[PDB]
């Protein structure tokens, strides 16, 4: 089970994608609930989104009926649709998911924030970088729900550089978009969602913050909220859960500066990923970073809860640290950066220590040795 959110608000779950196109902005939005007596969220909602994962991990093909046979059925603790808590104005997170991710698979941090009292939205990106994506080839096939699917796509070692390069700056360009759907929403242009869906975004008129945004995600998520702060001054922080910097241009190492937060797992992080970290320092910056101790890359996302000890840990999707313990340090530390770059009148403050890894189970800084 993916854990519910540690803060006071009740959470909601609803998807917007806007316009139907492969150009239009998917989300999937996390908000402060008025309602806790709605249905759970499904998870993984197609079958499509196996069928990538299964790509992405190499397997043979038929493995993504086994994977939907396993967690087809899962719900994450968001009760979907549910009308968003009104009467107070919300800060807002844009999230952007790994590679071989998508929208769904960080409900944990998505749920935590929102009950923390922020809006999160977390994009799909339509790069070929997700397991699976779908949009609508024109507006007729919009309205009978014809989907149409993307896949991941394959990179040859010399398209590497090239390519993923070009998949971090549509991902920056898909997260400003996402902030500017969410904010014409908040100031009352009529949208209708290509997904039918029972959640009229009229409710979010007048809902959010508006200068208090944030871009958080994780891996190649990362590096797409290094990109998105360099080239969107809206986003006043940045928060990278375990980056990976290899997407980045060498151009965007000297242009990021807004305060950024590197949280770190202790397994995944290598001198050539940390030396690039350290190239985003610079006198006039604020900058810090933690490593959260016995975890692994997987800790960050949503399968790091959904199967046992032993097999998690065989498969690397849990370290030895309680993959709950780990997430709980990385949202707590998270919330604290935010109320202080944000400029939040939050309890969130209390978490201050964490920012600077001080604390049994935390890093100050790396554990990677660069020289
Ligand atoms: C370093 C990465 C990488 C780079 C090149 C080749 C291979 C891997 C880039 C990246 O974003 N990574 C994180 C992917 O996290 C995922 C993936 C699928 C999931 F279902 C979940 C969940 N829950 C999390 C791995
Ligand atoms: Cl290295």
């Amino acid at each position: 089970k993916i854990p519910r959110g540690n803060g006071p608000y009740s959470v909601g779950c609803t998807d917007l994608m806007f316009d139907h196109t492969n150009k239009g902005t998917f989300l999937r939005l996390y908000y402060p609930s008025q309602d806790n007596d709605r249905l759970d969220t499904l998870w993984i909602p197609n079958k499509e989104y196996f069928w990538g994962l299964s790509k992405f991990l190499g397997t043979h093909w038929l493995m993504g009926n086994i994977l939907r046979l396993l967690f087809g059925s899962m719900t994450t603790p968001a009760n979907w649709n549910s009308p968003l808590r009104p009467g107070e104005k919300y800060p807002l997170v844009v999230f952007s998911h790994g590679l071989g991710a998508f929208r769904t698979l960080y409900s944990a941090i998505g749920i935590d924030l929102a009950s923390h009292g922020f809006i999160v939205a977390a994009v799909e990106h339509r790069d070929r970088s997700a397991s699976a994506t779908y949009y609508f080839k024109d507006q007729s096939a919009a309205e009978i729900g014809d989907k149409s699917w993307l896949y991941l796509r394959t990179l040859k070692q010399e398209e590497e550089t090239h390519i993923r390069n070009e998949q971090v700056r549509q991902r920056a360009k898909e997260c400003s978009q996402a902030l500017s759907l969410i904010l014409d929403i908040d100031h009352g242009k009529p949208v209708k969602n290509a997904l039918d869906l029972k959640f009229d975004m009229e409710q979010l008129k007048d809902s959010i913050d508006r200068e208090k945004i944030a871009v958080i995600g994780h891996s190649f998520g990362g590096a797409t909220v290094i990109q998105t702060l360099s080239e969107d001054q809206r986003f006043r922080c940045g928060i990278a859960l375990d980056a990976w910097m290899f997407p980045l241009g060498d151009e965007v190492y000297s242009r990021i500066p807004q305060p950024l937060f590197f949280i770190n797992s202790e397994y995944f992080q290598y001198p050539a990923n940390i030396i690039k970290m350290k190239k985003c320092y610079s006198p006039d910056k604020e900058r810090k970073m933690i490593t959260i101790r016995g975890s692994v890359h997987q800790n960050f996302a949503d399968f790091t809860f959904a199967t046992g000890k032993i097999i998690g840990h065989m498969l690397k999707l849990k370290g030895d640290i309680d993959s709950n313990v780990a997430i709980d340090l990385s949202n707590k530390a998270s919330l604290a950066f935010l109320q202080k770059h944000l400029g939040l009148h939050k309890d969130f403050d209390q978490w201050d220590c964490l920012i600077e890894g001080d604390d049994e189970n935390l890093i100050p800084g790396t554990n990677i040795n660069t020289t």
